[PDB]
């Protein structure tokens, strides 16, 4: 059912597993990690960033996702907000039915940050929701002993320490690397679920099906798969996927634009798409070991 | 807010009017029909077909539907269950909170398609729901006395009477051609409304977008806006739109498509689309009579 943020990720923090928290912008995104759920008996995150929630309208973001949970009652659900800016961008999200929301505050100093989060936990955890917030810069590094004071005097409930990643499909130039002592220390001195950003790891194969069907990445680079098994050995619990989703589901659209010149049918152009995103969805979650946990 | 279908085109019917019947798969599709009536301010018809719901899910096909009508509650709509071939399928449709069924038997002799369509319509009326059923073959034309003698037997509440179109982009061989003495034959004798199928127009600005965009459309050919015209003079009140609404939508896609083989963020290919699909609906609103009616 749809739950806490929170009760999803305290599970996962205790037992030392990772949730994938998947962006959806429609129907056929959030019908797939769905079926990846249901498929791989594994709970998930749900989440909208405020574009997505524009697109969609909140009314329906909320609508859909809880018309998806009555479908499979069985899925531990969290709904997410992604990337909330401000603090009536949360308020709204807690009053629209999320269970979870984030507060990005990490281009402010410490003390800015620390204030405006500590204003979204009260106003969320009044309404029982649950909070991310955020700390150091995708685009310096988490500081571990701020981390500390951070989450002491704010009690948010998980925490997203940059350690090296970046949105989108161009993470690495070079060699992939994280710092994986950085993000043990935050973890012992936290002792709270943790949350990685940037997490896409742009497998091989959805890089090929991209490209087969005449898309360009050029210099594009992803987590390696081994890098995000050991950010959950490391203490992440919560890993925020989109980029990877976006690839595999838009490769699907070209190939079959690509193939038959004369097709308009959508479903024909979306049920591959929705199949190709499912199946990253699942691999990614027996990757982060949330399969079988339900 | 959401009503029964009869109450939409009993007043198209008395007053003269089309009301466009706009197929939707998704949450794209059903935003821009939306959007389109309430910029026009005409009632609608939502309609799905069986394939439409088993790729939605009749749960999320409905609830999106209920959503949009709460967003927008002064827009008076239909959800209308399209092709429906089995009682059962139709039982289903108003058991999940459809407001109009269409019961498609036509490919049965009459006393079987009468026989048929009398079921579903005794299930329907008990549950407050309306019915649509079909008399002729799009590919022989309907016999107006047997329209007559269906009619007042079944007391179904719209009759879709084969004139002259079919399902699809390619309509005509030669020069488009309705049987228009036979439409106002069977208005005459039955007095409802009623309803033409396979009435999408393919505009010369849709197929324009296709093309440019690589896509082919050879030999197609839909209603000439015309056509659609003299169609509601002779009495058409519901007007069933698929393939122009399709065209235009994938136009853009493969639009994006082509311009940036980078771009892979989904609202990137379909909010031009949701706006050429929105600007069709529109100016057909506009066409058939239904602007400004609520
Ligand atoms: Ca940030
Ligand atoms: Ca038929
Ligand atoms: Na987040
Ligand atoms: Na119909
Ligand atoms: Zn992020
Ligand atoms: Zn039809």
């Amino acid at each position: 059912m749809l739950v806490k943020g929170n009760e999803i990720l305290l599970k996962a923090h205790k037992e030392g597993y990772g949730v994938g928290a998947f962006n959806f912008v429609n129907f056929e995104m959030l019908n797939a990690i769905f079926e990846a759920g249901n498929e791989e008996n594994s709970p998930l995150f749900i989440q909208a960033s405020e574009g997505a929630i524009k697109y969609m309208g909140i009314d329906m973001a909320v609508g859909m996702v809880k018309i998806m949970c009555e479908r499979y009652p069985h899925i531990p659900v969290a709904l997410h907000l992604d990337h909330g800016t401000t603090f009536e961008s949360c308020e709204k999200a807690v009053k629209a039915g999320f269970t979870s929301v984030m507060i990005d505050a990490s281009h402010h100093a410490f003390e800015e940050n620390l204030e405006l989060t500590s204003k979204v936990v009260k106003m969320a955890h009044n309404a029982g929701v649950s909070v991310e917030a955020e700390l150091g810069r995708l685009m310096v590094l988490v500081n571990p002993k701020e981390a500390e004071q951070f989450v002491k005097e704010s009690q948010v409930d998980y925490l997203a320490p940059a350690i090296g990643t970046s949105h989108g499909a161009f993470k690495f130039k070079g060699e992939p690397k994280l710092d994986f002592e950085r993000l043990q220390e935050v973890k012992r001195l936290t002792n709270i679920p943790l949350v990685l950003h940037g997490a896409s790891a742009i497998p091989d194969n959805v890089r090929k099906s991209y490209l087969d069907a005449g898309g360009d990445l050029k210099g594009s680079k992803g987590v390696p798969f081994e890098f995000l098994q050991e950010s959950v050995k490391g203490g992440i619990n919560k890993v925020n996927t989109d980029t990877d989703l976006r690839i595999a589901f838009i490769a699907e659209v070209r190939k079959v634009a690509n193939e038959d010149k004369s097709q308009f049918d959508l479903r024909k152009f979306f049920s591959p798409a929705q199949l190709a995103l499912k199946n990253v969805v699942k691999e990614r979650m027996k990757l982060l070991g949330s399969a079988n946990k339900i």
